[PDB]
């Protein structure tokens, strides 16, 4: 139903305006990357290890908001086939502060590795071209751990460690950018993970804001991503906590 | 038109889900307050001055999301008269990390002053009662600079300084929580302010995320807040930056 597709995508509009237009969003990005530099400079690693920073790409270092805008204008639910075309379009932007932080790490005895769910086989060329264009240093192919067979990221983190790196901090917009312990879990478990790691945020786990999509969306209801459009609308509305209007 | 009211409020749904349900939102709140403590501990003031922290309340220390939920469920655009009832309902929650930070400052040779656009004359009693209940220390009436005749906050900051305080950092979810220089301005000017102060974020200007309302909403279009519902819908949709779907 076109009506349902429209309602689902209209629900993203205000958060998209915030991400695309607000100074507040930029300020949060700068806050994150300012904190990240402090953490990187403070970090010490075990003898014999090289210093690594793990960074997510989508909505962490790369800004894909025009794809979300296209979804709104065309009443299009997320589809990986459209995403691949977006990546190939080579119109990604940089999240504020990301290039400077990336290049600083890479010139100060660290290496940023991009652990990203852009697809290795179909989305790599556009990703690398955009990052070169946007000014990122250190974007040789071996810096990337793009998605092959699994969206969960912990195994890729382990690959980096096997290459003699100690990961000093992680940057992301999704809790699944910090490990696998709440991957595929609902939001109660995800909030619990955050509470259990309260002191790490802004230190070793650096957060960027994303009000548009992520593991928190699937976290709204059991089986969310397999529901039809009407089901996803209902899951979102049922998750709302509302004042009853009384004293 | 009820139809227009519904569309306007439906546009807030996904960002509301993110703020209310996601672990990611909590992580951003903890990140902000963790950074704020570091900044407070580092701060030194001029000889003879007392250390002050200025904090916003709404969507910075207090969580009003159930009011937004009520707007969604009842297709209600923002109305100050409903807001006053919400405040009187005494159902505000605390933003994660806020109480701990507040109480830490107040027990470590600082004082938090609440510079807030809750109304001094009609919204003070509920605010103070909720803050006591939520565990905030230092909520005697004189700690509050609630709204009297002006929403812009700089004059209240100056009042605090006149009382012999040096403000070591500001906490807020709206750029207008940091001064008046982009008060009432559109988002291009607001983004420019942020760029001009890039290094202050996470240091002396501490940001909390708010994808639901604020100066950035008015910043979407000249005269936004005076437009009717249809006009505000159009302003939001016209602000969207969309991929054209081509390579
Ligand atoms: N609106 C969306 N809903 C669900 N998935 C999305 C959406 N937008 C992009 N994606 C997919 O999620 C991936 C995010 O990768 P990540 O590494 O930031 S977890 C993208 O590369 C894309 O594959
Ligand atoms: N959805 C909204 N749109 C516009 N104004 C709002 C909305 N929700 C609350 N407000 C008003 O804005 C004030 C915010 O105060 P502040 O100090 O965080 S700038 C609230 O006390 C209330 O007076
Ligand atoms: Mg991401
Ligand atoms: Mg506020």
């Amino acid at each position: 139903e076109e009506h349902a597709n429209m309602q689902l995508q209209q629900q993203a509009v205000l958060g998209l305006n915030w991400m695309q237009d607000s100074g507040e969003y930029k300020a949060l990005a700068y806050q994150a990357y300012n904190a990240a530099k402090v953490a990187f400079d403070h970090a010490k690693v075990a003898k014999g290890k090289k210093k690594a920073v793990v960074a997510d790409l989508d909505e962490t270092m790369l800004d894909n908001s025009p794809y979300a805008g296209w979804q709104v204008q065309n009443n299009k639910p997320f589809d990986g086939k459209d995403w691949t075309r977006w990546v190939d379009a080579r119109q990604s932007r940089a999240v504020p502060g990301a290039v400077e932080f990336n290049n600083y790490v890479n010139s100060h005895n660290g290496k940023v590795f991009y652990v990203t769910n852009r697809k290795d086989s179909t989305e790599k060329s556009g990703t690398i071209d955009d990052m070169k264009r946007l000014g990122f240093n250190g974007v040789e192919e071996s810096a990337f751990y793009l998605k092959k067979d699994k969206s969960a990221k912990a195994a890729r983190f382990a690959e980096i460690e096997k290459q003699g790196y100690e990961i000093v901090l992680y940057v992301g917009d999704n809790l699944d950018d910090f490990g696998n312990t709440v991957y595929g879990k609902l939001n109660a478990d995800r909030r619990a993970f955050v509470d259990q790691n309260q002191g790490k945020f802004g230190k070793t786990f650096i957060m960027l804001p994303n009000a548009n999509y992520g593991g928190w969306e699937g976290g709204l209801a059991e089986g969310y991503f397999k529901k039809d459009t009407q089901g996803q609308i209902k899951a979102r509305l049922d998750a709302v906590q509302a004042w009853d209007g009384k004293l």
